[PDB]
């Protein structure tokens, strides 16, 4: 029965999974001044302009934005990757506060949030396969600081309402992803794995140095959003972020 709590969080999931104490697990710290520029990096490709979103779901862990993966459309390519990904779903993880909510950190500064967008391997056929395989994933990780709006990010806050309690879902069509991104797509990458149970170390990240700006009212709408299902007492979904890992025998590389 994993969670944030005192008696469920990061610090237990080693129990039910002993992966959580492995050799490339994430989040980790971004030390700026460690990280190394890699000119064998090739240009980034985000190409979200087919994507189509189905459906937001509130999995009593984060909200997911839910998209049409049957075929081949919202795909993420080059930078370090080998061959195409493509999107599945995009959720974001945040704090209680503004001083905290990431899982990546930078020079160990915490982010309001961090947006996960979430793709597959197509090499592997489906999903289910792709994590069973050491790249299997790519995750493009976003941070979010509070301050002036996004636009983009507004139709996702206001259906939150309908999605308050755990299993609870919506339609979601017709959502653009592009609205979500910052101007620079310079980044850093390492190899890594899920930031949840089961933790699977199957994840190529891509985290943008450029946050994007997001209000306080936008985000205050996210901490109103419910861990528990319907009718059961109120634990307000915060904090629902796990701490940085140690870096193990890894380098994170840079392309600027
Ligand atoms: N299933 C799943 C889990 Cl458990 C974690 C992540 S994450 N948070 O992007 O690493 C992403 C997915 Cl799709
Ligand atoms: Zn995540």
């Amino acid at each position: 029965h994993w969670g944030y709590g005192k008696h469920n969080g990061p610090e237990h999931w080693h129990k039910d999974f002993p992966i959580a104490k492995g050799e490339r697990q994430s989040p980790v710290d971004i030390d700026t001044h460690t990280a190394k520029y890699d000119p064998s990096l090739k240009p980034l490709s985000v190409s979200y302009d087919q994507a189509t979103s189905l459906r937001i779901l509130n999995n009593g862990h984060a909200f997911n934005v839910e998209f049409d993966d049957s075929q081949d459309k919202a795909v993420l390519k080059g930078g370090p990757l080998d061959g195409t990904y493509r999107l599945i779903q995009f959720h974001f993880h945040w704090g209680s506060l503004d001083g905290q909510g990431s899982e990546h950190t930078v020079d160990k500064k915490k982010y309001a949030a961090e947006l996960h967008l979430v793709h597959w391997n197509t090499k592997y056929g489906d999903f289910g396969k792709a994590v069973q395989q050491p790249d299997g994933l790519a995750v493009l990780g976003i941070f979010l600081k509070v301050g002036s709006a996004k636009p983009g990010l507004q139709k996702v806050v206001d259906v939150l309402d309908s999605i308050k309690t755990k299993g609870k879902s919506a339609d979601f069509t017709n959502f653009d992803p592009r609205g979500l991104l910052p101007e620079s797509l310079d980044y850093w990458t390492y190899p890594g794995s899920l930031t949840t149970p089961p933790l699977l170390e199957c994840v190529t990240w891509i985290v943008l140095k450029e946050p994007i700006s997001v209000s306080s009212e936008q985000v205050l709408k996210f901490r109103k959003l419910n861990f528990n299902g319907e009718g059961e007492p109120e634990e307000l979904m915060v904090d629902n972020w796990r701490p940085a890992q140690p870096l193990k025998n890894r380098q994170i590389k840079a392309s600027f």
